[PDB]
């Protein structure tokens, strides 16, 4: 056959997606399985979307939770560079070929390089799982190849780096299946070798829905801060569209790997129970030694949460050092314990509150670097424009963040647990609060989009 | 002054070791030492255990280490050593039975073949208002005695305070103390003279409650032909009520206050402002900046007030003016010394499923006193005057305890719940509470084990409180039960 040789491809746009490892699982899994290796490529095309921070947030994510690959941009390799964004010459050169080779068309002096498709017939794909796509040409569409900067699209730097890299195998998300065509199409306009497919159900909620942050957290780090162990994550990922043999419940990786068969794969989509999850923690927790479970607490409290910031922020209040645990509890919880009647709505109608918690939700989201003047920034441009006084706007916020009336600053305490743990905390008092209908929910939405960038 | 000093200055602490160790005696040993380095002089710690039944040798490690986290030294003592070791007055046994036998020698002292309790009822004889060879026939006998101390039955007795001048006390008022027990041990009263004499002590700072046994130590050290040291009566330090400080409201246990947060050097500042103040009246200092200042006759003679409230704001004053990297390295170093972690990973296991829960099971462990409301006692199945009194007992019996050992603790409560034929199951209900703060927690005989004796008494009496607490006639009641109970261990 062939060396072996599978990847996973993050875009680092946003929060580290727990499905971005559940398909590195299988990857890493399916290589060693066959002796092959696993290697991590940043694909930060979208290069407005693409942060160096986000990146960082998913190589950490990924080391993490165990995973580990041999070849990307922190260890490097023989197919350096690792990041996309650094080989956007050797995509225009490719791409000035297939317009030579008369593989590709400009479209409308600024210009965009396409693909040529096929106007008429099928298009064969075999899928490791699925047995045979078949799938019309005329239902694909001529992709943009080079934008008007120069830079690559997804689908052409994805055939360019998976063939320099030597990928044999490649795993991933069903939602990628329909852009499979002109992967097979661009494969032959370059005259190589495509390499198998192996297309993976998507992770749903319990609604089967797709998993949305609005339903359930989807966030790595999340699960990291609520005290989620990474080997019972990664065994809880490995259980959702795979079983091993004789449906043993609690996993290592090796054993994964040892009796890894791709066919036993179900094409359901996987459930994300949560509380399934946090079970199974427990049962990590309990087969600990003491020891290790003491050692494991004090690890989880000292890389997480900065210590030097907390106690910044209840010097001011604690007159005991035994005071710290009240003052600096909710540091250290997941979800404050909070009832509806908490938020008194003496300043704001309950309405209102809702809408500032969601609003506030999807602006802190979007924040390129999570630092206290960011966070402070964004809520005093909202308080602004919508003319509400800041203490008044800032009421809500001490109850999802720290459970209590009275805390130490709510900002400063925001940045301390992080971007994952303050936007799960105000999802969670939105739902306590009722939330909002669906048709209040997408007028919402709108407003949004309205508002001004309050940190340009 | 320094240099208008006859001999080298020598002070002493002298704690009697038969319980927690008191905040009272980490006042009085700071003056001393305080004293002592100001005068270029030197300050030694003596342990009087001359009373066995109630001295402890766990109590005199309780002292000792109390005292070096306070922050006080001793250039002589037990653990140190020193030229007049040994420092144990239990060890110096053969010491005390000759200068008896000497004042007997003199003249000065008498047998007595009574018994110390014999005695008691002999002075409260009713008797009219206006008023030895035998004795060896009897010591061959084999008879026992004890020997007593003469004074005079007419006349004054001029003691010199270093801050009051003079104290005049009739002679009439002085009695013949015992100075040689039965067993041949000394008292307290030969015990401090022979052994101040003997360590070359100069002054003597202690509390004003020993000031009408002053009389009797001027006496030994005319009867001995010896030089008496100096004295300086402290007083005594107060609750808030101006009574003497007492467990009721406040803990009185130096050790108390270690486990609840209080840095040493803080205890030492406040200690140092209750009697006395700085010049320039300075209310935050240093011990050595204590020093360097330091008159005698600054000291006030009212009693001084131990507000607990007080001593929280001032170590709040000392938190912050901590580096934010100081803070964060003396919080972790409170927290990992007194409780032992392993035990609290090993009782939370079987409760978490998260890592994040451990704050919600263990905080209690780290608190100082839970928040706690009578309410949150009530709706048990048992009366709260009936909790009140399973929380009082409770207290003394587990104050008495040898050792705080979780099977000790265990005997305890299991005997109390027996005898009152409560389940067992319902009398630790109001236990949790006060213990943890919550009608669920982790098992309460082991918490009370891991947070120690400070943190569970501490936490009981408040609790006590919150529920109103016994009235004094209550209360008297209760405590002849508490002596009318078995030994449950
Ligand atoms: N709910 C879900 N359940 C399960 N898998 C899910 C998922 N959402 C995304 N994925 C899968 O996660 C992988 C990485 O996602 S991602 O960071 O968005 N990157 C990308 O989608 C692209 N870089 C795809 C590259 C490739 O695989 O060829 C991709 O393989 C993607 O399909
Ligand atoms: N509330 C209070 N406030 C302030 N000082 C107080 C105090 N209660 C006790 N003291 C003082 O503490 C010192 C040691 O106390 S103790 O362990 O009971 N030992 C004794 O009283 C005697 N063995 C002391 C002998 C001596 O000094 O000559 C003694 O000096 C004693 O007087």
């Amino acid at each position: 056959t062939r060396p072996v040789r599978t990847r996973i491809a993050p875009s680092p746009t946003g929060f580290p997606h727990v499905g971005t490892a559940y398909i590195a699982l299988f990857n890493l899994v399916f290589a060693k399985s066959m002796g092959g290796e696993f290697i991590l490529r940043i694909e930060d095309t979208d290069q407005v979307r693409s942060t160096k921070q986000s990146e960082q947030m998913i190589l950490d994510a990924l080391k993490w939770a165990g995973l580990s690959w041999a070849e990307g941009p922190d260890v490097g390799g023989p197919h350096a560079p690792y990041r996309q964004s650094e080989r956007a010459d050797i995509y225009k050169k490719y791409a000035e070929k297939l317009l030579d080779d008369g593989h590709a068309f400009r479209c409308f002096k600024p210009f965009v390089i396409r693909m040529r498709v096929p106007s008429s017939g099928v298009c064969t794909i075999k899928d490791m799982l699925r047995g045979e796509v078949v799938i019309p040409w005329e239902q694909v569409d001529m992709q943009v190849l080079l934008k008007t900067d120069g830079l690559p699209t997804y689908h052409l730097a994805n055939v360019v780096d998976d063939h320099l890299m030597q990928i044999t195998h490649v795993l991933r998300g069903e939602e990628w299946l329909p852009s499979a065509p002109k992967h097979q199409l661009l494969y032959e306009y370059f005259g190589w070798q495509m390499p198998e497919l192996c297309h993976m159900p998507l992770l749903r909620n319990p609604d089967k829905s797709k998993l949305s942050k609005r339903k359930n957290p989807t966030s790595i780090t999340y699960y990291r801060d609520a005290g989620i162990l990474p080997e019972a994550l990664m065994n809880y990922l490995g259980r959702m569209g795979y079983s091993l043999p004789n449906e043993q419940e609690k996993f290592t990786l090796d054993e994964m790997i040892q009796s890894f068969d791709i066919q036993r794969i179900s094409l359901g989509g996987p459930v994300f129970d949560i509380e399934k999850l946090y079970w199974l923690n427990g049962e990590y927790l309990r087969t600990l030694s003491v020891d290790d479970l003491k050692n494991k607490i004090l690890a989880w409290a000292s890389d997480d949460t900065k210590l030097t910031a907390i106690a910044r922020a209840i010097q001011p209040r604690i007159n005991l050092l035994s005071d710290a645990i009240n003052w600096a509890g909710f540091y250290f919880q997941n979800l404050p314990a909070i009832t509806a009647e908490d938020f008194a709505h003496k300043s704001l109608d309950n309405e209102q509150i809702l809408e500032i918690l969601y609003l506030a939700t999807w602006q802190l989201e979007n924040l390129p670097i999570w630092s206290e003047e960011n966070i402070y920034q964004t809520l005093k441009g909202l308080a602004a424009h919508f003319d509400i006084k800041l203490k008044d706007f800032m009421q809500p916020f001490f109850v999802a963040i720290a459970g209590s009336t009275s805390s130490t600053p709510v900002m400063n305490s925001m940045y301390i647990i992080g971007a994952d743990m303050t936007l799960a905390r105000l999802r969670h008092a939105c739902e306590i609060l009722g939330g909002l209908g669906k048709k209040k929910l997408k007028k919402l939405e709108e407003k949004n989009k309205s508002l001004p960038n309050f940190l340009a």
